[PDB]
């Protein structure tokens, strides 16, 4: 289980 969230 991997959750990866990115914002710029």
């Amino acid at each position: 289980q991997i959750g990866l969230a990115q914002t710029q």
